[PDB]
C-alpha cells in the first residue's frame, strides 16, 4: 500500500540540511569545547549555568560519530503503547540501525519493539528517577549492566536541555570517567542545537514550545538514513484499527489508561508525520507486523 | 573566683588524645593516601553507599597535612549557638592565637559577638544545596566565591564522607574548586573515615552518642595544636542559661552529653567554656 518516495525524502533530507548541521550538532567533540567553558540550557532560564570540567571533556568523541556513516534502512523507534501485541519486533531488528528513545526497555518487550539498539537517547535525570543517583554498590552495578547490555551502541545524551540534569551529570561523568575503557558504548554529547532543529520545522508550521524526542530523532536520522521507517509514533489512546484503549506507553501495564503529563504538540506532531508517511517521505507503521 | 587554666591536667589529657588518636593524619586525606578510584564509604551511613575518588578530587588534597608541626598558644573553638548574642565576645574571640569556626558560620554582621578572626571553618557539602543553590547560576557562583574570597589563607575542613547524603553535592564542590584552582587562597582540608577514631578516646570518657559534633570534633583537633583551648558558642538549648527566656538555637539565626563532659573538663581547668557576656 504504501510506497517509498526517495526523491522526496532526499529533497526533505537537504532541506533539513539547510537549517541543521546534523553530523556537527550531533555531538559536540573534544576540539569543539574548552575546558571551563560554560554553557546554557536550550530549555531553563538563561541564568542556569554548568562548566565543562576537563572530564567531561575526555568524554567527548574526537569525530562526529555519525561522520561518513550511512545506514540504508532505519528505525526510529517512539515509545507509544501502539506496538504492544504487534510482534514488530523481527521487522525493526532487520533495519540497518536502529534508533530509540529515552533509554527505553526492550526486556520484556523483544517481540514487539526488538532487540537491536545502534542509538537510543539518555537524559542524564535517569540516573535519578531509576538508578537513585548511583549511590550504593548495587545502583552502580545495576547501571553498570544496563549499558553493557548495550554493547557498541550509542548512547545520546543531551546534558544541555533542562537544567534539572545539572547535578547529576556531573556524577554520570564521574561514572563514566571511572569505568573508562569496561564499555563499548559510544558516547554522545549534543549541545545547545534546539534552535537549529526548531528553525526547520517551524518552516513546516509545527512550532510547539518544545519538540519531542521522536522527532528530533527523525531529524538526526534524516542525515545518515537512505529510507526511515516509524514505529510506536501513535499519540493517542485507542488504537486505530481494533478501537481499543491504548496506554500512552507500549511497557505500561496492561490497563493503564492513557494521559499525558504537556509540553509537546504530539497530535500535531504525529499529523505531520501522517502527511509525510502520505507523500511517501517515510513509513509510518500502525498496525501489526506481518 | 575565676576558672584556671590547669595546664598539667590539660598536657595529660592532650597525651591521652594522641594515644588513641593519630590527630594530624586524620586530619586530612593526602595525594599520596587516596587512589584514583579508591571507592569510600560514610562513617555515619550504611555501608553500601560509597563514593569513588576522581582525579580532580585527589588534586584538592593537600600534599601534608596542613596541621603538622603547626603550635599556637591560645585557641578559640566557636561553636554556633545563640548564647553568643549580646555576649561582646568578639573581641576576645579575636585575640586568641587561631580560631576555629563551624559550618561556614557567618561572622560580618555579628563580628561584636563572635569576632571577625577565623584560621579554620568546617564545611558540610550540603551548605551548598541550603545556602547556595547548587552553584546553579552565574549569581550563585559568584556568591560562594566571594565567600571563599573572604576567608583569606585560612583552613576550609570539609568532611565529605561522614553522611551519604553529601556524594552528590561534593562532585559540584570538587568541580567548583578544580575550575577556580590557584584563585582562592583558603587551605582545603578533607578528613576521610575518621569518626570511629575520634571516638575511641571519648568512649573512654563515656561519651557514648552515635555521632559526636562538629564542636567537639574540632576539640580534638585543637588539643594538638593549641596550648589552651578556650570555647565559645556552646549550649545546646533553645532557652538562656540564667533566665530560661528563648534563645534561638543559633546566633545567626547527643548534645546535651557533650555539653555535660564539656562543662566537667571546665571545672577540671582543661578548658575554658564560656556562658555569659565577656568583658
Ligand atoms: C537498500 O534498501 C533498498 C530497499 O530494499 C527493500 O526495502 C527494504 C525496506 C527491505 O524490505 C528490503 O528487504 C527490500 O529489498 C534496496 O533496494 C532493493 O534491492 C533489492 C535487492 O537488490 C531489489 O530486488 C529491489 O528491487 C530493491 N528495491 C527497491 C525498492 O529498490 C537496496 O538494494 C538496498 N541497498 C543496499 C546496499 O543495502
Ligand atoms: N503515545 C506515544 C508516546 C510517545 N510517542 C513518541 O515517542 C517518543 C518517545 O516517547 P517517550 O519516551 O514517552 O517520550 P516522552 O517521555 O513523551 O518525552 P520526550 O519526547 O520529551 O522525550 C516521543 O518523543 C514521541 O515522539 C508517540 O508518538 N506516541
Ligand atoms: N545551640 C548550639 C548550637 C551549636 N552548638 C555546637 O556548635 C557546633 C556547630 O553547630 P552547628 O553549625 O549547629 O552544627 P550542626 O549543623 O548542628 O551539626 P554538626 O554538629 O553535626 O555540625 C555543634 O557541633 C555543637 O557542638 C552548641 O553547642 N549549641
Ligand atoms: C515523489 O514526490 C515528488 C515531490 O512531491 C513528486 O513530484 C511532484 O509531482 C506532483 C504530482 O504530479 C507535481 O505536481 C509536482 O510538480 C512534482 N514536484 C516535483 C518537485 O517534482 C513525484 O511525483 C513523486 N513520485 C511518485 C512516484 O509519486
Ligand atoms: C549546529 O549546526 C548549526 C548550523 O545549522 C551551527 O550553526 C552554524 O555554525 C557556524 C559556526 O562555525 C556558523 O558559520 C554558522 O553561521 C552557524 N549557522 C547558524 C544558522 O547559526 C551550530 O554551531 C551547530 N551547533 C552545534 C552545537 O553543533
Ligand atoms: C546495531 O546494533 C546491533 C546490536 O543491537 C548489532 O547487531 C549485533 O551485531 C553483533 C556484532 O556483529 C552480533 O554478534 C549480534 O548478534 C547482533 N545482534 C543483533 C540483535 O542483531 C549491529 O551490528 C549494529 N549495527 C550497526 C552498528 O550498523
Ligand atoms: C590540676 O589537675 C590535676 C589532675 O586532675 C590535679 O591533680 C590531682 O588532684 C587530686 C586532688 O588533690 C589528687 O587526688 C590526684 O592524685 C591528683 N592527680 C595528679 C595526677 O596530680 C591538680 O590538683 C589540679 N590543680 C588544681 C586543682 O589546682
Ligand atoms: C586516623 O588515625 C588512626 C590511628 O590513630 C588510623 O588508624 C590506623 O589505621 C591503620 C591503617 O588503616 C591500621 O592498620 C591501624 O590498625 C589503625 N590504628 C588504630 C589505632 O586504629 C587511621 O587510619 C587514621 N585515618 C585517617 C583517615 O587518617
Ligand atoms: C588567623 O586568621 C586571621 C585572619 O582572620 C589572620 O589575621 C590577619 O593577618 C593578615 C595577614 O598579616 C592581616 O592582613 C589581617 O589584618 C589579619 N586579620 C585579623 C582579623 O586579625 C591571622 O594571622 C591568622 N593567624 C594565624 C596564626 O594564622
Ligand atoms: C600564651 O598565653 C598566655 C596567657 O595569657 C601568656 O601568659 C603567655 O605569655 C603566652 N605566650 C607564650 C609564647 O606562651
Amino acid at each position: 500500500k504504501w510506497k517509498f518516495n526517495r526523491t522526496a525524502f532526499l529533497h526533505q533530507r537537504q532541506e533539513i540540511l539547510q537549517h541543521v548541521d546534523v553530523i556537527k550538532n550531533f555531538s559536540l567533540t573534544k576540539n569543539s569545547v574548552r575546558i571551563g567553558q560554560l554553557m546554557h540550557y536550550d530549555y531553563s532560564s538563561h541564568k542556569y549555568v554548568f562548566s565543562i570540567s576537563n572530564n567531561f571533556r575526555s568524554l567527548l568523541p574526537d569525530v562526529s560519530p555519525i561522520m561518513n556513516k550511512h545506514y540504508n534502512i532505519c528505525a526510529v523507534v517512539g515509545n507509544s503503547g501502539i506496538l504492544t501485541g504487534s510482534q514488530c519486533g523481527q521487522e525493526i531488528d532487520k533495519s540497518d540501525f536502529v534508533f530509540r528513545c529515552n533509554f527505553a526497555p526492550t526486556e520484556a518487550f523483544q517481540r514487539d519493539v526488538g532487540r537491536k539498539t545502534n542509538l537510543t537517547t539518555f537524559n542524564p535525570s535517569i540516573l535519578e528517577k531509576y538508578y537513585n543517583n548511583l549511590l550504593t554498590i548495587q545502583d552502580r552495578n545495576n547501571f553498570f549492566l544496563s549499558l553493557k547490555k548495550l554493547d557498541g551502541a550509542i548512547l545520546w545524551i543531551p546534558a544541555f536541555f533542562f537544567h534539572t540534569s545539572a547535578t547529576v551529570t556531573r556524577t554520570l561523568v564521574d561514572f563514566f570517567v571511572e569505568h573508562r575503557g569496561q564499555l563499548k558504548v559510544q558516547l554522545a554529547w549534543p549541545g545547545n542545537i534546539m534552535q537549529h532543529v526548531n528553525r526547520y520545522w517551524k518552516n513546516k508550521h509545527l512550532s510547539p514550545k518544545r519538540l519531542s524526542t521522536g522527532i528530533l530523532m527523525y531529524t538526526l536520522a534524516s542525515a545518515i538514513c537512505e529510507e526511515i521507517h516509524l514505529y510506536g509514533f501513535w499519540p493517542f489512546g485507542f488504537d486505530p484499527n481494533t478501537r481499543e484503549d491504548l496506554p500512552y506507553h507500549y511497557y505500561d501495564k496492561k490497563g493503564t489508561k492513557f494521559t499525558t503529563k504537556e509540553s509537546h504538540q504530539l497530535p500535531a506532531e504525529f499529523q505531520l508525520l501522517y502527511r509525510m508517511h502520505g507523500e511517501g517521505l517515510t513509513k509510518l507503521t500502525l498496525s501489526h507486523c506481518a
